[PDB]
């Protein structure tokens, strides 16, 4: 599997939705010319009931500290589910391959 396939079934279950409703989404999205990044903070912002702003500057903020966009889209995951970081990085891992 494609890291960006992994995170969009997290991003499903993080939800309580479908990988198809999702894939659906990325898919809508993606041809409006944005970035599977972009796209998947996106996602996660309606897996978290906050805001797409909100969002990218929490991912920016986690970037800027020195993490790489896998870990902190990972761990954004996580909160938008309320689990543990360490718990979404090994399901992640599990899936990969």
């Amino acid at each position: 599997k494609s890291p960006t396939e992994v995170l969009l079934e997290l991003i499903a279950e993080a939800s309580g939705t479908t990988r198809e409703e999702v894939k659906e989404k990325f898919l809508k999205e993606l041809r409006k010319g944005k970035s599977p990044t972009e796209v998947l903070l996106e996602l996660i912002a309606e897996a978290s009931g906050t805001t797409k702003e909100e969002v990218k500057e929490k991912f920016l903020k986690e970037l800027s500290f020195g993490k790489s966009p896998t870990e902190v889209l990972l761990e954004l995951i996580a909160e938008a589910s309320g689990t543990t970081k360490e718990e979404v990085k090994k399901k992640f891992w599990k899936e990969l391959s």
